[PDB]
Parts: structure tokens; C-alpha cells; sequence
């Protein structure tokens, strides 16, 4: 049967601000295909799902963060206490979300990408959710999380190399994704800032060949790579 | 036992943008009650926790209802098949967060409301969320979901009338929700714009003896009191 219906829920969800929906709609998509791939079309909105629901929680988590050093700083320890548990909620739930999308990326979306623009797609990805386990994660869960991500952003990069134009906003938005770990995670400038300039570099070396359409795209990435080299310095 | 706790969890919910989760913790304040009140923070807490809860449904609501119509001028019919589920699902959420807060005013605020500040407070409340009842709800429920609204609406006034200043934020939005209601939903102009009219000339009558706190609090309301007056003529 045509589940044409399950994509178009997922668009009434995403018109309804209804994320969580947008996900189980675009989750039921993917585990209903046998050897189909998600269309572009589909695999953004599995993404936009995805996108909306962790970002929602990574911004609970950031201002019960500020909280909860504020009230610690003022010695206020039945906040603390309050602002902990809640903060633990907050992680059980960044968990779960994480663990949704990276185990349909591990076994249905990665296993069946052909075309190499979607093995960098779900590659991506697979970092993308990685990184944010490791923003929260403790302990040996981090490394692991920090370890997978620089694995996966890697075997992407790979990929996006030789089979993806310079200019391909995934290539150019999985060097934005990349820098920016080695930076803020890793704690490396030099190979942040290396490969931010050669994915900015190599994207004007190409950028005299693209439409009024395909411009847009990867112009406001590069732009994104510019400020953090000048920020970085 | 001090359940200041479940107020601060409330405030921690509402920082977090967890509105669902502000409703349970100001229900666990509001149902933990032996013979006390909510004080002023407690009752503007619980309200500002439904009215973000509720909030979000009626705007999913409103996009999904110009979708299932624009789609049905189109005779795109399997698109309305869809969206009408979609929408019945949010009527059930619209129903049940109604209900919940309708149920602990009915059964614990309004019995033990003592104040006539706080007997306005809950009455005014309990016809807010009839009338959001009315909205949608269809056949009898919708008949009376608009007479409770009404019949709320009017114990209110009766109280405010005597019990609370012309200029009290209460009495001014009540009168504002009052006269919306009459003129949206009852559909009687003469009424909406009269008791409108009425709740700005009595403020403005004793205008003159408020502070810079009390000023800004009910010069809000009489300004949307006045752009209705002037738009309904």
C-alpha cells in the first residue's frame, strides 16, 4: 500500500508544531520500506522531527544548567537538589531521543544507503546524535559518545570527498558539524580551523558553477564556516 | 510537610518551557490542600500553566482547521480524511486539559475560595475554559459549554461589581473576556460592546489613584478594551 499518508501526517504534524508526532509519523515510514530508501523529501522530515524534538530538550537542559550553577553558586542546596532531578528528567529523555534515531540510522536508514550523498546524509547524522550524548553524557558514555561521533564524521568525510561535490551543502554542513567537535568537544583549534578553511577553500574554488536555487543551499553554510575562522583566529 | 517544593519545580518547569509538567506540579500544590487558598503566586502559576498547555493545542487546532478546509474547496479528499483525524485527536487533548482544570476548580478552588478577589479569580477561569469548550466542541456539549461560560461569567461580574475596584486587573479582564464572548460566540454586538464601554468609562472614573505598579497591570487590559470598542462600532 501507499503510505504517501504517514508523510503527509508528518507534514500536518510538522504545520501543528506536533514534533513528537512528526517523528512516530516519519519513524513509521522507515521501518515500513524493504529495499526503498526515504526520498530526500522524506529523509528531511524524518530530520526536521528529529531536529525539533531534541532541540526542545537541549534547551530545557541549557537553561536548568544555568540554574542549577546559579542557585550552587548562592549555596541554595534545596534547589540544587530540585534543579538536579530535574535536570537527570531532562537527560533520561536526550537519551531516549538519541537512542531512537541513531538505532534507526545503525539498523534500517545506513545499512541501505547506495547513493553516496545518503551514506553522508545518515553518516552525518549519526555524528550529528552522537555529539549530543556527549554534550550531557558522564563518565565512559561520553567517551564512547565523543568516540562515535569522530568515527562517524570521518567515514562521512571519506565518503563526501570523492563522491560529493565541494560545494554540496551535506559536505559543506558535515565540515560545520566536524569543525565545530574538534573545537568545543575534542578541544583541537588547530584541526578545527584546518578543516573549516579547506572546506571553505575548496567550495570558492567551485562556487563559478551553481544555479539561483543550489546558491542559497551552501551560501549561508560557508558563511557559517567564515565567522567561526575569524571567531577561532 | 512545606511543598514550596512543587511551586519551585513549578517555576523550573516554566523556565524550561515544560508547561505539561508546570500543570502537574501546580495540580500536586492545588490538590495537597487542607483548609488553605493558593496564595496570588500559586493561582497565577496554575494559570499560566494551562493557559500555555491549551495555548498550544488551540493554535495545532486552528493551522489543522484552515488546512482541512483549504483542502476541501480542492476536493482533495483523502487530505481531509486525514487532517479530520488529526484534528479530532487535538479536540480529545483540548477536551481532557479543559476538563482537568474545570474539575479542580468545580471540586477544590472554588468551594474554598473566601476573598472575592479569588472568588472572581476562579469563576472568571472556569468560564475561560467553557468558552474554549465552545470553540470546538459541536452539538449539545457545544450548547452547554456556552451557557456554563455565560452563567460563570455572570457569578463572576456579580462579585467584581461590588467586591473589587473598577480598575482591578480581575474585574478589567473578566470584562474584557466577558464582552469578547458575548460578541464571538453568543453573537449579540449591543451586549459585547456595552459592558465593554461600561468596565473602561467606571476605570477611567477612578483612574486617578493608582501607583506605577498598579498602572501598568489594568492599563494593558482598557487599551484592548478600547481597540475592540472603536473595531466593533
Amino acid at each position: 500500500m501507499a503510505r504517501e499518508e504517514n508523510v503527509y501526517m508528518a507534514k500536518l504534524a510538522e504545520q501543528a508544531e506536533r514534533y513528537e508526532e512528526m517523528v512516530q509519523f516519519m519513524e513509521k515510514v522507515s521501518t515500513s520500506l524493504g529495499s526503498e530508501e526515504l526520498t530526500v523529501e522524506e529523509r528531511n522530515l524524518l530530520s526536521v522531527a528529529y531536529k525539533n524534538v531534541i532541540g526542545a530538550r537541549r534547551a530545557s537542559w541549557r537553561i536548568i544548567s544555568s540554574i542549577e550553577q546559579k542557585e550552587e553558586s548562592r549555596g541554595n542546596e534545596e534547589h540544587v537538589k530540585c534543579i538536579k532531578e530535574y535536570r537527570s528528567k531532562i537527560e533520561s529523555e536526550l537519551s531516549n531521543i538519541c537512542d531512537g534515531i541513531l538505532k534507526l540510522l545503525d539498523s534500517n536508514l545506513i545499512p541501505s544507503a547506495s547513493n553516496g550523498d545518503s551514506k553522508v546524509f545518515y553518516l552525518k547524522m549519526k555524528g550529528d546524535y552522537h555529539r549530543y550524548l556527549a554534550e550531557f553524557k558522564t563518565g565512559a558514555e561520553r567517551k564512547e559518545a565523543a568516540e562515535s561521533t569522530l568515527s562517524a564524521y570521518k567515514a562521512a568525510q571519506d565518503i563526501a570527498n570523492t563522491e560529493l561535490a565541494p560545494t554540496h551543502p551535506i559536505r559543506l554542513g558535515l565540515a560545520l558539524n566536524f569543525s565545530v567537535f574538534y573545537y568545543e568537544i575534542l578541544n583541537s583549534p588547530d584541526r578545527a580551523c584546518n578543516l573549516a578553511k579547506q572546506a571553505f577553500d575548496e567550495a570558492i574554488a567551485e562556487l563559478d558553477t551553481l544555479g539561483e536555487e543550489s546558491y542559497k543551499d551552501s551560501t549561508l553554510i560557508m558563511q557559517l564556516l567564515r565567522d567561526n575562522l575569524t571567531l577561532w583566529t
